[PDB]
DNA sequence: GGGTATTCGCCGCGTACCTCTCCTAGCCCGCAAGTATCCTATTCCTTGCAGCGGT
């Protein structure tokens, strides 16, 4: 099935990751001068949040259980964002119940 | 190895509509307000030095 594709096999790995456009997952106001939950864009910020870490991390040549840590907990990040609750927990914000992931 | 049994984990479970409520937690730092305190006067008394009539 490969070899008759065009598909490389280790396309499989991500190494960048896309973003859904803005207004296909949109902020909006509760018109209490807040934001409602919008679930997506709270796991693309926890994401980005572990990239930014690991980052600065790998910058600053920290021991190698650090990084590896560090990169443990980005690897969960991406899990939750692609598909979350086939992992071993889901994760939530309020209300016990979890968000809702793009295979979601 | 190999045919078999047993277990584990994932997948699934009706349509359409109406009413209501509620939607992150915790720290922190500027900041308004309210206050107790400190310096500011007045009246009495007893000193210490500079002018000053007087001779």
């Amino acid at each position: 099935a490969f070899v008759q594709s065009g598909n490389k096999p280790e396309w499989m790995i991500l190494t960048v990751l896309p973003v859904l456009p803005p207004d296909l997952r949109p902020l909006v106001p509760l018109d209490g001068g807040r934001f409602a939950t919008s679930d997506l864009n709270d796991l693309y910020r926890r994401v980005i949040n572990r990239n930014n870490r690991l980052k600065r991390l790998l910058d600053l040549a920290a021991p190698d259980i650090i990084v590896r840590n560090e990169k443990r907990m980005l690897q969960e990040a991406v899990d939750a964002l692609l598909d979350n609750g086939r992992r071993g927990r889901a994760i939530t914000g309020s209300n016990k119940r979890p968000l809702k992931s793009l295979a979601d």
